């Protein structure tokens, strides 16, 4: 069975950093683009970042460019999101996802709270 498990969330002050990890299981990880999404309870789901099969291509929401960096380890089957220069607006549940090559797969999410 496919499973995605996010970790690395927490409570930090504006300007601080976190690193999210997404431990993937139960599929051929390196055959897929992998993604981070987020949702703040008041708001709609938003794509945060994506990374190509082997990592040469990346995509970022304009609002996270220069702050967040997506990367992956195709042997450890782990996706990462380095989050620097955190802002209040970044407070959200963060979810990793595989969106196929037609099934979608989602983790249960990790809470990031940016607050003084
Ligand atoms: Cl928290």
């Amino acid at each position: 069975q496919v499973q995605l498990v996010e970790s690395g969330g927490g409570l930090v002050q504006p300007g601080g950093s976190l690193r999210l990890s997404c431990a993937a299981s139960g599929f051929t990880f390196s055959s897929y683009w992998m993604y981070w999404y987020r949702q703040a309870p008041g708001k709609e789901r938003e794509l945060v970042s994506g990374i190509s099969n082997g990592g040469a291509g990346t995509y970022y929401a304009d609002s996270v460019k220069g702050r967040f960096t997506i990367s992956r380890d195709n042997a450890k089957n782990t996706l990462y999101l380095q989050m620097n220069s955190l802002k209040s607006e970044d407070t959200a549940v963060y979810y990793c996802a595989q969106r196929g090559s037609r099934m979608d797969y989602w983790g249960k999410g990790t809470q990031v709270t940016v607050s003084s």
